[PDB]
């Protein structure tokens, strides 16, 4: 609470004046992305709290997600669309192992039985398979050469029936109140305020202090977007039931494998610019890696100390690979 | 079996008198697969009242897939070996997730404890992965540039070993009798003799309606020779145990792997003609999905009322696809 | 014993004057190459004993796997980098499936109820997914056009962090003392001799008898240096636990994994001649396959009579494959 207390009174004075400034580009960007860190855990805090007052399925999932959803309309408007892609890859890598990691790994204090096996590989592989490993990767096999009118008709027939499929699932499957109103304005509207800034912001600091473009959108702007929002996780280790926390993790990731993308696909359409289910290899590859990853530990757990360090290794990893394109 | 009997009766008429007329090519083709699709219905039920009456084994395996392995014998000499390849995909597709997903769906109706954990992960995960994986992933990465004349030797060397294992793991490990004796002259000749027309069909409604060649191969000709013969599965749901419905979709599967297509390459040698065991990534990357998700799925099971619909989504996203290309 | 007794004594004279004769130089190596099988066993049963005698562990990690770490040291000096990363290769896959297949195979006299199924998928899976997975896949995908510089940054990255890790947690974590006394002489010093030999014979054996050279490291050279020193595994079936016999193997390819490897790839840097971690695709998938196939039988187990035959196909249908190429 305390820390992050200080950045946001701090944080939203300097991204306004510095968007009156406009410039130096390089640093104001950093002084942006800091921010809405502080800004995407309120509005973490402020959904949470919401979710404990059914339905508040969906303000987990929209709400949840809501700086990721945001910064990347934006850049949809803008797009940009690539960064919108690697967004979504880096919200994924995120919540594992980086969300899932930093959990396992801190409240490595001491080990914990064996927990929760019969819940976790029922539910949370099978879509977690089925929605990444279908999703995404079907999208990028299928769309080599088909070409481009194809391309964004798979993603429309798969975007509308994983939503179709998330609405239908979902629909059948501490101090609130004053959080669930003050987020709005405290959050989606400054969050988004300087979203606006961060798009123009990121080919200056592409093309100033590189690489990449690509890099941009995995590693930092999802460690803002989603981590930080998502960040409850960690802090419920020993304290509470860390049932809970690979709920956080794989649930909003699920969320996002299900509905962020497929919504933020479908509004693609709107606009001239259009996205479809297109990534990298290497943006592939790591997802499924993840979902490797999460699946070997998930087997039986509950945790060890380096349960996490595994994890953590792996992401910076992925990280500085990413870096390095 | 009330609907069965029309399309049985109905059809092969229509089959011969349109094998007759000539034309037009693409209502009959249309024809010729409707009346097959009943045709391995029965085809289905005689194999599996004789597998009720060790080596019957031999008769499950060989004739279960009898159209399988009979629409492609004539595409094999008629060949046309893409479309043969194609329709092997078909076969473990179709099995996974559409009758495995079709038989969890329907039969949702009410959720049934949680089996069968200790029997499905020993035997049908490891040929599964192993056969399915082995078989079809390593031929198609090691054959990249080899070039010709090597790629027939690894199949023919993987298709031995799999007959040979399969063989050496095999023999190792309702109203009957009148169907036993019904089946080859109501099917096997008929389904048999509609077969002849069928591949000389199928360029004329590939280049009237497209698209695409291998979209026949890999879901219409699949749907109607395994799917249809297999469908048994989604009849048994809540009046007996889904046990079996399991075993029929993975085991078919199987055998499909590893009998079905070696036997099938083995073939292509007496003719000219020669298929090695090459897949295109969007088949590939199919099949190895659809293990996945079968493998996530199979963890606990017993299964979900929407543990189906998952499936049903991922087959038809995969098919919408297949006619993309 | 008896046999390897003969194979030291008759292969250790025959390989020195072979060294002093200077040719046939293809018949030689087919010498060489049979006495270190002899040589890497005693190498094997030397450390087992030490083992048995904590940090033991680096002993177990270093020198038994001290034919692999030699033969490629001085690979590396006139690497024929190449034929170091083929060998890397060979390790994992000569583990798994050929040791763990032998053993699985060999000891299905009559099976062993089921385990051991609470130990193995908590350590051996995860590191095994995120080891091979993260360190081989990741820098083959991230590293296609990066270029150079950046890949071995990336190797280092990984390798330091693999070691780092496997030193912080393995740190965490019959008949002795002669045998591990003269080890060093009766190998180490024979073995390395030896050795310089190999490298110098490999050019002319792989243009004179091919193919190929890549070939030599995946099957040959792995066949000598790690099957043979861990074919400790196969022997002890059902006179004692298997328990130790997939420890044996997998937590030997674990250490090719983190250890092996990440060291050699560091040693690659103070040589001219510099080995990022890449490799062919074939190779690749090879490897994830046998992960997958490790994984699928380490279910339950505890093994079948053909738990082994499944394994041992599937090690020499890409062993048939590897030689195709």
């Amino acid at each position: 609470n305390r820390i992050f207390f200080i950045l946001v009174a701090a944080g939203v004075p300097l991204s306004v004046i510095g968007s009156l400034m406009h410039w130096p580009s390089a640093v104001l960007f950093a002084v942006y992305c800091v921010t809405i860190i502080a800004l995407a855990s309120y509005m973490g805090r402020a959904t949470e709290s919401l979710s404990i007052i059914r339905i508040g399925g969906l303000l987990n999932a929209t709400f949840g997600n809501a700086v990721e959803l945001i910064i990347s309309m934006f850049a949809l408007k803008e797009g940009l669309t690539g960064i919108v892609l690697a967004s979504l890859t880096g919200s994924v890598l995120g919540n594992l192992l980086l969300v899932a990691g930093l959990s396992f790994f801190v409240g490595g204090l001491k080990y914990a039985r064996q927990e929760f096996n019969i819940h976790d590989a029922r539910h949370n592989s099978g879509l977690l398979i089925f929605a990444i490993i279908v999703a995404f990767v079907i999208p990028e096999v299928f769309s080599v050469g088909m070409g481009n009118a194809s391309k964004l008709n798979l993603s429309i027939g798969i975007s509308i029936i994983m939503i179709l499929l998330y609405v239908a699932a979902l629909y059948f499957k501490e101090w609130s109140g004053k959080v669930a109103t003050i987020v709005l304005f405290a959050a989606t509207i400054v969050v988004a305020y300087i979203s606006e800034n961060l798009v123009h912001t990121f080919h200056s600091v592409a093309e100033q202090f590189g690489w990449s473009e690509l890099f941009i959108g995995v590693i930092i702007v999802a460690i803002v977007g989603n981590a930080a929002e998502h960040a409850s996780a960690i802090i419920m280790a020993f304290k509470n039931k860390m049932d809970i926390a690979v709920e956080i993790a794989v649930g909003s990731t699920l969320q996002i494998a299900m509905f962020v993308a497929p919504v933020l696909v479908i509004c693609s359409i709107f606009f001239p610019t259009s996205m479809p289910l297109v990534f990298t290899l290497p943006e592939l590859v790591a997802m499924v890696s993840a979902v490797l990853l999460m699946i070997a530990i998930s087997n039986d757990g509950d945790s060890n100390w380096f349960e996490g360090a595994t994890l953590l290794a792996a992401y910076v990893i992925m990280a500085i690979g990413f870096f390095l394109l």
